[PDB]
């Protein structure tokens, strides 16, 4: 379900790639979800390339996630909605959007058991390396795994060099942007990725 | 009801003043709506502003509406959503959305009579004036008015010495922003626009 779906855990950036391109180059690789970030464009846009993520993630039977946008998650029939410090709250979100799975960004072990207490249905937990500034570190994103019973997907300079160690920590997925976005060959990063969490996760 | 309630409608423009201190002198005043408007700040900070001016609109049984973001409309339990061009479509607004007012902003006759074959509330129409800049006078508004069976309010670069002409069109009200929030004294100018409209309108 949620857990195993979270495994492969890739973020859009357009000032990487197109989103469209690089979301069904991701999905060829076996990515299991697919968050849409768009920092700065019109309301119409954001629900135009969501439309377009949300018919290529159900293609490949991926989860579909919407940066903050609680709006463009509703009109897009995205899987749910990440949320951070400066997004909606998660009470109210949960509210106005009750059938969304929410997905909590934090970056302290107080964070993440308070998301958690909130109604979060997961967490992305970081940033496990330097890429808010806070970095956790393996330490840190062990700690949260050890305390919440939640999935717990870390996010935060991660790639194929360290993707290993960061799974070892018991977390239920990684999340990347760069790694995978940034790549010349998206599908070949994303297979590379898949490989290791197969191979650490089982 | 939301006829009546269009008269005089204030629209927030941090550019000029701040929102909260503002609304409050709109609103003691004589502003029927509110409309919050802010560009390019995160959502939690939307979301707390909001908040506070749908307690203060309720104070003086205002109606409030939030511009573009039906996702903070929906969290702040504000009456309604204005929506133009580069925003959600209305069919999509009123799907996710269902007991919202849905004002459209529209700057042609053929945008007016789409938006409420879609099933806009009210339009939004503009820009009376030179103040997305397209400026369709009196004749335009007019004509709109003569076109249209739902409420319209006049938009764009209206004040105190052509607000009788604007309201002659056959609008049910005035929408300002630089009149109001653009003034020394923001209670006085929405004051003086009150009793025009009132003096008009009958
Ligand atoms: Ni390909």
């Amino acid at each position: 379900n949620l857990r195993n779906k979270l495994k492969l855990y890739v973020i859009t950036d357009r000032r990487l790639k197109p989103e469209v391109e690089s979301v069904r180059e991701a999905l060829e690789g076996g990515a299991t979800a697919i968050q849409m970030r768009i920092k700065n464009a019109p309301t119409r846009e954001m629900y135009e390339i969501g439309k377009t993520l949300r018919q290529l993630t159900r293609e490949y039977d991926a989860l579909f996630f919407v940066d903050d946008r609680v709006d463009v998650a509703l009109a897009v029939d995205a899987d749910g909605v990440q949320l951070g410090p400066e997004d909606m709250p998660i009470e109210v979100a949960k509210e106005i959007a009750p059938n969304l799975i929410i997905g909590a960004s934090v970056y302290s072990l107080e964070e993440a058991l308070e998301a958690e207490k909130k109604g979060a249905d997961y967490l992305g937990a970081g940033s496990v390396f330097p890429t808010d500034a806070r970095v956790i570190g393996l330490e840190g994103l062990r700690k949260i795994v050890e305390s919440v019973k939640i999935p717990v997907v870390a996010i935060g300079g991660i790639n194929k060099d360290n993707a290993r160690e960061v799974l070892k920590t018991g977390v239920d997925g990684i999340a990347v942007i760069s790694a995978v976005m940034g790549a010349e060959d998206v599908r070949k990063a994303t297979e590379e990725l898949r490989k290791i969490v197969e191979e650490v996760l089982g």
